[PDB]
């Protein structure tokens, strides 16, 4: 019902995980999910909606870039009222102890963007995850005891940033990964009253580059289990 | 040979049309292309490339936002040697005197994002579409006399814009058309001393909701052609 | 051994509970450590170190907003080695749901402020709250059985705001209250690989004025626990 | 009628011609009009109205800076209804390529004011050449074959400027020059509904210094045979 | 000896009367000065050097803007060694209190250009007038028994100001007058470790329209006799 | 009666010397006011109200930073219908022929706080120092005959800057000092139509490290002369 999206108010579950790949989404919705129904495939996203231990749930591709993401987000929440939004995918080392397949639960994601500011009356809006989905992923990881680090990420809107000492001041930081969404995920979430959230699978090292797979599936399963803790 | 793209040097031409829906370039590559072949889906993003009155030339997807398309852009500039890229798409009327259907060639185009200021020493960067990729088009527009619009376009970060006001201002200076691409391709083109440009058949109006395919098909010879002249 | 303390190196807990008025430290140091020995008076700041359930625990002033407590936590941080700064005080709600005497414990705290724009090239910083002091304090809250809301807090730079539109925004957001020093504390124990958070009892509402030390002492036992936990 | 122009509304051509100095404006008038008529010389601003191949067309001095031209344009098209306002004068070459006496044709002009922020709700304003003006002078270029590039100007607010690396950078990006009124002028045209555009004999090269007369009047017969054209 | 003045060093005086209008200058030169020559009238800027009271003294025409005024005294006090530079000029009233033809001695302007925060890091620059100027002209006003008001200016990047609430702000916070000059050459005179001053004539209120030479005489005196005092 | 005063209206003298130590103003209080009696202690505040030669004079701490000041500043204006505020206290040398011991009397403050551009419409506020108030200064310096340097002084946001190359930039534009409050304090004087003003004692020089009492006691001379003058 939406100039991105063909579903229809129902077809989508309350939680829903998101990644930028859209086949990502169709290779979730294959692997994770039973009886995945494609629930929209507008700009060839990839949206299913199946079941998990019996839960429904959700699977569909946000594309790169706050502005993507921040489409698909407000209709999900506004249009679909889903309540949940879990982000999985991967992204950046920035921190010099974070190695590459490390696992990272964002507590908030700052950014070199400026949607944020337009939201806030151009002050600092901490973009930040919500704590029950922190909680439910953390807990997750903990039952599960798949080590993974939890902390601030970046959403940049420079995947090929020309402020090249911005990498090694969220270093100083303390910055755990960068990726491209977060950021403009989380304050939607808010206006919403709704929870947003975000785990990754570390790609690569921006800082110095460094079976990947496993790292992935144990992102994975923190995701899944945290859904449907929640 | 990158993260979003698996082609080698070679796979696309020195001129690519690009469009946010991976399945109206794949569209594009089937109608229009003779003899395409993919030559890129990482993230489906549907990378052809064929011939065209015997020239050349490639179709892939760019996602929405200036932070997806600055990624593909500035790759196939960077890596792929691509000489010229022509944006063809829809967007939303914001002039009165614009109407849906419209064709709308942009000669700049104006944003919300923070970008353009972050590549230019926090100043204002004005932009520009390649004057011989807006002349191309315009020629092309006038040789087949297909009616079209030539101005200023706005590439948002928010598509669901929370400023309301902004519209009507843009109205004020007849801002023709808004996107979400053109702003942060239009500097990239320029960085890598090549060129960029845009061309885009009005969806809707924003300012007021007012045979769709006639309108996408006359944007798309203009655009082809355009691409033969260059 | 600084302009602004007069303590040496060894004189401060690891974990050390700062609120604005100096004179509630002195309260906090009296009335919850055990055989507090005032350390720093600096601009009768109040600073003392004492013991709780046999644990070590410093407990000083800190000023209002941003630039003072800046001061003080960077050479807390810096100087005495303190590892972390739980902020305990007072704050005022914006959230409609929250109400006045309600305890509210910190994850990120947004800002009007230039500090963190100044620190992060001008790009949006998350003050998050350390993850371990944010469970810390759940954790404490939920064993002591106290009722305690989570989520965004305000540092404002201005207590007296002009901007009198910011309140009801942040209500849309829901920020949950608003005060003048986690914004610029937060940050500075990033860059300190140390930890920091806050837990603020609602001294009033500011979208509406609707027994007020039982919440204060509430506050302070989750505050007091916690550091233990830490 | 304006508090810098004592001319009555008819005095100047729906076309006027305008450079910095008010001398050259002198110069322009007495050496290519036909019975130039002074009509305003408020300021010794050197407002002139004669003919040229006949027709109506007006020249005059509009000062340095955006805050200056901002003032002259927008009492032209607002009080005396002038139609188009042609832009002729020097610059400084920034682009390698460029050199000292080629005739440079603006599509756009960037900028370090923030003028254009203030009538764009502090967003990215892309000043932009009226195409038909744009279109007129390359066109007048191309039957004079007066060989002349196009592309982007940046108006600067110091002439002097402090930012010695924006030089190199603007390079980078292929400015062509460098002057101080077209970004300005542009956007004023564009809320007038009526055009605006500019073309500068470089005069001089900022990235190192390299008859200068005949550039001066080859670029004035472009402009005075495009300002016929429109 | 610069793209703006032909004068040689030497030729200006230490202490320079400057005004926007150029034929403002010729008129003070010729009435207030003996034996005034031209020294410099490149874009009819109109620079001359005479005497007053036996002292040397130069007055010039500075056109309108920061950018323009801007590109003068720098050069003034670089090239031409000048010590001292008091803009003479008109204004227009913010603050209720202030009539027109009041005259106004500058302490301080603020402004919406962005000149400043180029120059200073992107911070607030306080652009205040020479304390030694500041005295001499309000020590002059006194001895002359002319009365004057005292305070904040404002150098506008916009005469037509968009932005129409700035002007009742501006009451609010008591500025005396606008013009656009100021705040650009306060800021130059301290890079020079030179002086700077402003003393105006209001000609009009902007927050309602309410002899005149005889308003310009007494503050032309004020600064003739403030200039003999530096 | 107020959130950080005690006192009611009319405990407080029409003239307030503050500093940001609340043990220098009890101090100031018993040294040289006669029959002080403690108005406000708040926060440990400090407030006490007393006479000079037999005038009625207030003196109270107000913290560290343009927040803590702006507070307390607002509500003296506002509630206690102040009318002058006189800042006395410790600064940072930034000027080289600034030395340790100097005392300085701010003409205005700058400043790299957000604070005046969130009251000023994010324009260039000229935080300037009541005329009055530093004449009463500058006078009461001369009567007494005590060295003082008058200029701009710089009230940062971060005390311990990470911008080190502010300090030199200050140095260049001949800042004379560094604090943390005149900046916040003068715009607030100028909305309520009262005075403000500042004189610090050079406390150190942060360019170069380079009998401090005397230094301190002529600077309060010269401050309690001059409210005596007002
Ligand atoms: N190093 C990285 N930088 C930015 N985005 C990253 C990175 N690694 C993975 N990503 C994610 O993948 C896409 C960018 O390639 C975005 O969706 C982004 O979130
Ligand atoms: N009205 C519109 N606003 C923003 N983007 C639009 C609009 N219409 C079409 N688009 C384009 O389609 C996507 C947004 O739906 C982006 O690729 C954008 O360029
Ligand atoms: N409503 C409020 N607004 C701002 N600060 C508050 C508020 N309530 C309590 N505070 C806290 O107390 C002081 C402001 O009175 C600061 O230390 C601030 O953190
Ligand atoms: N190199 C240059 N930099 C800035 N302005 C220039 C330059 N060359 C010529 N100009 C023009 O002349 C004046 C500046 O000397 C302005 O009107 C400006 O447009
Ligand atoms: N009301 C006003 N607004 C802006 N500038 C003014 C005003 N009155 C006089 N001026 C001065 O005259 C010119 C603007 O007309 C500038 O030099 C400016 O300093
Ligand atoms: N060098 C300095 N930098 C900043 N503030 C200073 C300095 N010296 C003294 N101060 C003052 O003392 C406190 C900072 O230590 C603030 O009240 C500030 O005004």
């Amino acid at each position: 019902a939406t100039p991105h999206n063909s579903a229809q108010v129902g077809d989508f579950a309350e939680t829903v995980l998101m990644c930028g790949d859209p086949l990502r989404a169709k290779l979730i919705a294959e692997t994770y999910l039973e009886n995945p129904k494609l629930v929209n495939n507008v700009r060839g996203i990839q949206g299913y909606t199946g079941t998990y231990k019996g839960k429904p749930i959700s699977v569909m591709g946000h594309g790169m870039g706050l502005p993507s993401i921040c489409i698909y987000a407000e209709e999900l929440y506004s249009t679909y009222k889903v309540k949940t939004i879990i982000r999985v995918g991967t992204c950046g080392a920035i921190d010099m102890d974070i190695h590459t397949r490390d696992i990272v639960i964002f507590t908030s994601a700052g950014t070199n963007s400026k949607i944020n500011r337009i939201r806030f009356m151009d002050h600092d809006y901490p973009a930040t995850a919500s704590f029950d989905v922190v909680c439910a992923l953390v807990d997750a990881a903990k039952e599960l005891n798949i080590p993974a680090k939890v902390g601030k990420g970046f959403s940049t809107d420079l995947f090929y940033n020309p402020q090249t000492e911005l990498a090694q001041l969220m270093n100083k930081f303390h910055f755990l990964a960068v990726e491209m969404e977060s950021a403009g995920l989380f304050p939607i979430a808010d206006l919403y009253g709704a929870r947003a959230g975000c785990i990754c699978t570390v790609s690569d090292h921006i800082l110095h580059h460094e079976e990947r797979q496993n790292s992935f599936q144990n992102m994975m399963k923190i995701a899944l289990e945290a859904a449907i803790k929640l």
